[PDB]
């Protein structure tokens, strides 16, 4: 590590202290004992502790605040990642090791809201990393194009329900883009947390979205992760949604080599998406229980569920519509993950029905 870097790190660490109102896991776990212990480390690709915490330092409002420039970062800066991963994922020790991929008995899933008075839509996604490629911050503009090439090709061989067209962000009309974002299909453009983590370089080169005409199956290309395999649709038919995602992933996995860590499961750019990389969500309306986003969040937390705005994380709820999903992704199976969301939603719906 050079000198200019340490200057910004020492300056960054101090900033986290003078932010009495900062509640990010970064501040909560980057002790002076942890800071000094690794701030002088660098990875084979030149990633430093600054490339890891820069986003959380510049955005005190972050909930986590860090990212892994390359797979090696997860271990080079273990002292910092390890405790953050443990806290977030509901308890993941140092000796712990994520379990083997297990979709589970899909047949055991049920409809989330029959009467259809609360649930608007259901969605489940996973994240994958192409072997041979580092994470965003370590990518060259040429690598974004290479990766875009590989993924688009592999997806052109999707058949039946999973058959669709790849739409590059480069050349996409502002109208088409804005609509796909507003319809909750396409990832938003320019996220401050990602920008400051240098995850958006050369934008929009190599970025794109693949999806079948129904747009119930989608693959985000080069946003936060190399790939994001999405399955979504209106209603609470979690069974179908999950089943579809499973089909897609198993198929895609037989064609593209994805990075998998003996301990962290499937590797991702961010620590909250490790392991199963699964975020099973629903856009739900709970008028009585959501009489204060805060009281709703306290309820959901008891079920290991997370609450997000209608347009995604770091956004507000629009017209009572909230994004509730399983928070944990590492330390449990795909099946267990999707189940925490299922079980959690079923109870909250009940609590809502009995609510005064
Ligand atoms: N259950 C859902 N129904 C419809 N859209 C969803 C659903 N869950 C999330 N979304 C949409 O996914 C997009 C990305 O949201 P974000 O919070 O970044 O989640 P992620 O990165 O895990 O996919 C946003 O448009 C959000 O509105
Ligand atoms: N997509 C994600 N990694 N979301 C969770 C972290 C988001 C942001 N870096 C924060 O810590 O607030
Ligand atoms: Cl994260
Ligand atoms: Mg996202």
């Amino acid at each position: 590590v050079d000198q200019a870097t340490l200057d910004k790190l020492e300056a960054g660490f101090k900033k986290l202290q003078e932010a009495s109102d900062c509640k990010s896991l970064l501040k909560k776990h980057l002790t002076k004992d942890v800071f000094d212990s690794i701030k002088n480390k660098k990875t084979g690709m030149g990633a430093t502790l600054l490339d890891v915490i820069q986003s959380g330092v510049e955005n005190l409002d972050s909930g986590v605040g860090i990212y892994a420039p390359d797979a090696e970062s997860y271990r080079t800066f273990g002292p910092l990642f390890d405790p953050i991963i443990d806290d977030y994922h509901g308890g993941f020790k140092l000796t712990d090791k994520h379990p083997p991929k297990q979709w589970g008995d899909i047949n055991t899933l049920v409809g989330l809201d029959p009467a259809g008075q609360f649930i608007i839509s259901t969605r489940v996604r996973c994240g994958r990393s192409l072997q041979g490629y580092p994470f965003n911050p370590c990518l060259t503009a040429e690598q974004y194009k290479e990766m875009e090439e590989k993924v688009s090709s592999t997806l052109s061989s999707m058949e039946d329900e999973l058959k669709g067209t790849y739409y590059p962000l480069t050349g996409m009309s502002k109208a088409t883009q804005q609509q796909l974002i507003d319809d909750h299909f396409l990832f938003k453009e320019g996220d401050r947390f990602l920008q400051t983590a240098n995850a958006c370089r050369y934008w929009p080169t190599g970025r794109g979205i693949f999806h079948n005409d129904a747009k119930t199956f989608l693959v985000w290309v080069n946003e936060e992760d190399h790939l994001r395999i999405i399955s979504m649709q209106k209603g609470g038919d979690l069974k179908t949604v999950y089943k579809r995602l499973v089909t897609a992933v198993d198929n895609i996995e037989s064609k593209l080599p994805f990075s998998h860590d003996d301990r962290f499961g499937f590797l991702t750019f961010a620590p909250t998406n490790l392991g199963t990389t699964m975020r099973a969500s629903v856009h739900i309306q709970l008028p009585k229980l959501a009489k204060d986003r805060k009281v709703l969040e306290d309820i959901a937390s008891k079920f290991n569920l997370q609450v997000r705005g209608t347009r995604g994380e770091h956004t507000e709820s629009e017209g009572g519509v909230y994004d509730i999903s399983n928070k944990r992704r590492l330390g449990l199976t795909e099946y267990q993950a999707v189940r925490e969301m299922q079980d959690g939603i079923l109870e909250m719906i009940r609590m809502e029905k009995a609510a005064a």
